[PDB]
């Protein structure tokens, strides 16, 4: 779906939650861990 072309390097692994790139898929779950500690009890307000 999304455009995707030869042009600009993107890293192999990405946040699914946010969209962080990231160079090593072992360090991308790592930040996992602030995904799975959501606040649904503050001004987030979605
Ligand atoms: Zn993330």
């Amino acid at each position: 779906g999304s455009s995707g072309s030869s042009g600009t390097g993107e890293k192999p692994y990405k946040c699914e939650e946010c969209g962080k790139g990231f160079i090593c898929r072992r360090d991308l779950y790592t930040h996992h861990m602030v995904h799975t500690g959501e606040k649904p009890s503050g001004p987030s307000s979605g």
